[PDB]
């Protein structure tokens, strides 16, 4: 039968394309959201349409609490539930805001560092628990050491999801689960964000001065589940045209 | 008059070493602690006698919590209140145990990810607001990319700390406040590990099969708040004898 | 039209595995080789049976001298005089042996230096010089770069200075289209000479199947930074490597 | 006796603030040159009005062709005929000049790969082929993974360099001779340089909007060959005022 996978805040934008291009593979998806729930909804009508019983969705708020480790363990299980198996876990999910160092900060913590780094910690504890070619894939960030001004949280967050990659990477490898991560530089842009502002990161990109597109981004996600991949684990592949090599 | 520090978990061990030597070099000092109060205040009663009124210690628990900003914010006010200025933040407080992927999680996580990330990250939001040779110095993992088996909450916790460490010298750099780290390697061996395992560690070491002493940590946190190093931002300093060189 | 390929020291080992896999997705190539002519020719026959006049073979040392920038454009040439265009180049050719601090320093220096680096550069200016599309160059790296085996400084030096190449050529050459990228194995195939013991000592380091890579493995990553799937990434190199490189002492 | 140090380009600019840092530390000090046969001598003239026979020049051109490993050989053991010992090696001579992808190429490979990475593994292994507290500093460039557009041959140099940092500092450290580096930022400024493009430079750097002096280079370079230093080796230590930490 057909391999499943999770993908967590699949409704909209980078996750989307990563759970369709799955789908488009052969995969079962479970679609996690957290506030799109009609977004999550026409996807996997969409995708069930195209094979029928192929995606389910799965609510989650993946901000750190004492409830998250059960949240965690509920969205890996719904995908035993509906499929009977659950080969791919994909940590897509993120909040990602300004924190300057000069809401409660502690929500702001919880938030930032919850949905960045403690969820894809319990998920991947709970995907392994549960336990072909298994693989995590984690979005990184290519510009974690070249931050954005006042982003200490988010940037912490990021950071502390590569020692995640790397740490799982070592200790499930004995299991046969590989842990992997694609660090994108710009890529689709936030909703918000004005065009001018856009064009000035546009710019900075030497491959093409444009954003990645979110399927360039899955791509590569595609690339390290994939058995072109069953010797990689504990890497991070940055997906941002260059823009990381760019100086001041 | 004589510029003062903080230096968190500075009862014992590596904290106690920096405590010593920034008080040689002339700082005033609060030594915070969290369950060794005999210990702090011991510390504090030699410093005296060496320069009256010279050292004060404040407790605090720096677990993650809905108090910690408040706790973190009291350590910094307690260095205004006794010396009228803080110039120099040592986070060095630290909670180190393993975490297997396969106490409840959601203390590990307030604890490996709360004192070694989210209180440094409040400790620098608050001596920042509150304010010169200022800097701040974060204590790091050299081994941080070849983690521990087991560790992986704890390397969060450090690659947060790193993340922290860059993001801050960026955002604070307006302020001439420096941010910098020192990343030790094996040191002083925790006080429960046995002499057989601590000695198979020393053996790995290339400058001289032996541990960093704590001393030896302290000079590098010395060097970064000096004079010496006034155009030193976003370093961190790897005190590790070579260790981190030497492959599997 | 088919597009082509250049492979650095293509007629064994990992080289070889990649100008197949090259070939098999349909690259025409050129067959880079030292010494090991033999090999090359029979890799090459064994292409052009498969699908005529797809493969080539081109001899050159890649030691540093006077003479390495015209034996590099040679190189280059060869693929355009074969091929009438040249899509990839893949500096896979690499001199690897000890040179303790404690043959002369100058030729270990020329071997170490030229192969590792100095030909990835002058192969990269004369690979570009002929452009001006999915035009990608991918330099075989090493993973245990910053773990490096004792007494191998200047195989150690010639990598690193590879990274570099590998993130300047990716920005000065994304303006013309070209992307540039690595791969950086681990352990793959153990060094001919060596004992199975040995092998199994370097096999029982590896977190992922305590086993080398196969060649196969190293070049289906390379397969991946040519291809569509990878139009976006340049300066990027990805480990293949078990986990090897995440290993403390 | 006083102990000795080589440090090579020591005529002008930064390898002359170190030799005098090391000179005013209490060492004897080979200067090598190239060119700058006038800016030596009168450089070891200053150094022997202050301290008689503490200073020698040494003449050597370091770019890479087969009698380089002779005159590396011929630095050190200049620095043996002149004081009896060498305890410190500063490899701080430097070609910098852009070498476009799209003099003759030979050339070009022999003084940038030369200078920058060749003659410091050469002047290591004449060093530790001679032999309390040894030990080499390198001087490589906070920017090696953000280089400048056309500057391929030197930034190769400079990686070549960070490999030699780590490699000689594991295979030296049973000799007790600990390898480290210094990674500028923006520092003195080429002299060839008009002083608006110098002020686009001075802008860029977060910590002051300023280049680092000199002395700045060279306090870190004390530091590393210092006793405060004895177990670090394989480190680079940035001096780079955050510039590296600024994204495009
Ligand atoms: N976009 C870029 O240029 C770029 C650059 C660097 C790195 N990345 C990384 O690439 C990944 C995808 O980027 P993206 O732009 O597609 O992300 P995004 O749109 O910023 O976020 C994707 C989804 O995250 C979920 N999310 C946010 N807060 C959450 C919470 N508290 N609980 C559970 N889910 C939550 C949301 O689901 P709901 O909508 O269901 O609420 C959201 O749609 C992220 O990890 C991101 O950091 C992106
Ligand atoms: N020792 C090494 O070899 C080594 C190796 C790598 C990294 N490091 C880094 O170097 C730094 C200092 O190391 P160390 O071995 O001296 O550290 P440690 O003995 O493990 O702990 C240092 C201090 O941190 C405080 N601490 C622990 N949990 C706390 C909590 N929940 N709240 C408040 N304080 C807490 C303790 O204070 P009280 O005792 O007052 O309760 C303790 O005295 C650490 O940041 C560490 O990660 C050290
Ligand atoms: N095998 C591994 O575990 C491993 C590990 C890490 C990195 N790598 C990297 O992966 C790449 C392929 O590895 P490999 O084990 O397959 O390589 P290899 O067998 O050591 O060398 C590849 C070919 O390099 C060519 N070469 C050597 N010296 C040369 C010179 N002076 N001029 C021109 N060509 C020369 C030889 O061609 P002829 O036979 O035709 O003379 C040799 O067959 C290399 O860049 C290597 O550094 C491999
Ligand atoms: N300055 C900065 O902003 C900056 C930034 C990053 C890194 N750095 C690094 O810091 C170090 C010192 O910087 P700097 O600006 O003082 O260097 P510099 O003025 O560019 O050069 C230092 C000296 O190197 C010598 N040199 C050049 N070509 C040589 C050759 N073929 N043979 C022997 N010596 C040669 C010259 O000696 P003569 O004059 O005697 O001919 C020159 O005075 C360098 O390694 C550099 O790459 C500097
Ligand atoms: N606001 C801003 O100043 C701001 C800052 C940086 C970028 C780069 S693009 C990006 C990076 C991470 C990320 N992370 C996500 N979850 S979306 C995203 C989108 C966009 C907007
Ligand atoms: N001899 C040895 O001590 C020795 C040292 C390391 C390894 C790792 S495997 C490797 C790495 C780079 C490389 N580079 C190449 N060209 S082959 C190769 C093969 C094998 C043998
Ligand atoms: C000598 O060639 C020339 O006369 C021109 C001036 C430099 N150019 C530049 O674009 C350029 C690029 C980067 C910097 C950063 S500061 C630095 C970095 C490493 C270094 N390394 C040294 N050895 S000095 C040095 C100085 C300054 C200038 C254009 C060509």
């Amino acid at each position: 039968e057909a391999p499943a996978a999770v993908v967590t805040g699949a409704a909209k934008r980078i996750g989307r394309a990563i759970a369709v291009k799955l789908h488009q593979t052969g995969y079962r998806v479970v679609i996690h959201y957290h506030n799109s729930a009609e977004a999550a909804v026409s996807l996997a009508d969409e995708l069930n349409k195209e094979r029928s019983n192929t995606a389910v969705v799965c609510q989650a708020d993946l901000t750190n609490s004492n409830v998250l480790p059960a949240s965690c363990e509920e969205i890996i299980n719904s995908c035993f539930r509906a499929f009977g198996r659950c080969d791919v876990l994909v940590n897509n999910a993120s909040a990602f805001y300004p924190t300057p160092l000069v809401k409660t900060v502690e929500t702001q913590v919880a938030e930032l560092i919850g949905t960045n780094a403690i969820a894809p910690f319990l998920l991947t504890m709970s995907f392994a628990q549960r336990q072909s070619n298994l693989s995590i894939v984690n979005l990184c960030d290519a510009m974690v050491d070249q931050p954005c001004m006042a982003f200490s949280l988010y940037n912490m967050g990021k950071h502390a999801l590569v020692g995640l990659t790397q740490s799982a990477a070592l200790e499930l490898a004995p299991y046969g689960i590989r842990v992997n991560g694609v660090a994108p530089g710009v890529s689709l842009l936030p909703v918000a964000m004005g065009e001018e502002e856009k064009d000035k990161w546009r710019r900075k990109v030497p491959l093409g001065r444009r954003e990645a597109s979110a399927e360039q981004i899955a791509d590569a996600v595609i690339f390290l589940v994939s058995g072109s991949a069953q010797y990689i684990t504990g890497s991070i592949i940055k997906v941002d045209g260059g823009l990381s090599l760019v100086h001041a």
